[PDB]
């Protein structure tokens, strides 16, 4: 049941529309919790948790196409034309696909909110992600990431090993088809809001402007503090929620 994975991250707190977030690589919506808490000018903020992560679910590993279809089925309960479609990272690509599917059906969401990701997506620890998207056995690479996460006292003390395993497996699965993700060259008839960090190498930074190619009207580039990971955490997340309320919300 796709609708059972539509998580309410924050009840209505402002006078604006809601937000439905798609998950990044790994399928979790937990990375949005702090952001949703600080936001003060929106309605209900929802997130779509990938299937197979909850305690009472069987891990599944769908293709990008089926995952996009699952989020649409999950977010269907929310009025498409009364909320922003958002997404961080790979979640930004799902968000775009969902917005094109809504527009194909005549539904105009309030807009697309992209969190620090361009339209085309330790030394050994980061080598895994590179190879995922010297050669090493798959299961050996997973253990490197698994040993990295477990080294953090916050993961070993509060996070479920079962949840951590299901997340790592799905992240590997989504990292490996991530290069196959090609956004349709359509031009959205809705505003696009790209919140981008400023600590990107020139090679990557240059790619964010390509969002202009997928827009028929408004496109807004907003600078946010932090980097691709720390932006959703303190101290930066507070300022990110301020800017999000300013350009898209309405306290």
């Amino acid at each position: 049941d796709p609708t059972a994975k539509l998580v309410r991250l924050n009840p209505r707190g402002g006078d604006g529309p809601g937000i439905v977030f798609a998950p990044p690589a790994g399928g979790t919506v937990l990375g949005y919790i702090e952001l949703a808490r600080h936001l003060k000018g929106f309605g209900e903020i929802h997130g779509v948790e990938a299937p197979g992560l909850g305690a009472g679910e069987t891990p599944v590993y769908p293709s990008f196409e089926e995952m996009v279809q699952f989020c649409s089925d999950s977010a269907a309960g929310v009025a498409g034309d009364g909320v922003y479609i958002g997404g961080h990272a790979l979640g930004g690509h799902i968000a775009f696909y969902l917005a094109t599917m809504l527009l194909d059906r005549g539904i105009r969401p309030k807009g697309l909110i992209i969190l620090d990701t361009p339209p085309r997506l330790t030394e050994e620890e980061t080598k895994v992600f590179i190879l995922a998207m010297k050669d090493l056995p798959y299961e050996e690479a997973k253990q490197l990431l698994l040993d990295r996460a477990k080294n953090d006292p916050r993961v070993s003390a509060f996070l479920s090993e079962d949840y951590l395993d299901r997340f790592l497996r799905l992240q590997m699965h989504q990292l490996m088809y991530s290069r196959d993700v090609v956004l349709p060259q359509r031009k959205l008839d809705i505003p696009i809001h790209v919140f981008r960090t400023k600590n990107h190498a020139p090679e990557v930074a240059r790619l964010f402007s390509a969002w202009e190619n997928y827009a028929a009207g408004e496109v807004t580039f907003v600078d946010i503090p932090g980097d691709h990971a720390t932006m959703l955490r303190a101290p930066h997340v507070s300022e990110v929620a301020q800017l999000l309320d300013r350009h898209c919300g309405l306290p």
